[PDB]
């Protein structure tokens, strides 16, 4: 494409990579922490039920 | 010509779509995990109460 | 062209900030709600034995 | 090395700084709230188990 069109594509591409990376990191963190809370709750409920 | 102004608008437009899409995805994920945890907590508490 | 770069950065910063504040509010409100739900349910359990 | 390339690099760099800053803030907030939830769940479960 033209110089200006390619520059625009370059800017959008590079920032999309940055945005996607940070997004994936936050998604993974939210998933990890939520998953752990569910694991903890599951284990704790089992322990409580086994105690009364 | 006006191509520089138009290209700037296109860059902003394209990245806005990306930014918004990732935002919605995180918003939905956070909401989903929050809802899941609330239901899990409420269900488990009922089970515990039904046992004493 | 330099003012164009500033315009792009400014406009996108405004949108980035808007979505950022929305997520911050969501996270805070949902976490607050979960803490309340957890404590309320625990109180019920403690009051039941 | 050109004016157009330096401009693209400039735009990408400046927005990356912004994106990174907001990312770190959200990361820290999620971590903080998740840590609090684990502590509150841990505290309450220990209390329940110690009460019956």
């Amino acid at each position: 494409g033209s110089i200006i069109n390619e520059t625009a594509d370059d800017i959008v591409y590079r920032l999309t990579v940055i945005i996607d990376d940070r997004y994936e990191s936050l998604k993974n963190l939210i998933t990890l922490r939520a998953d752990r809370l569910e694991m903890i709750i599951n284990d704790n409920v089992s322990t409580i039920l086994a105690s009364g």
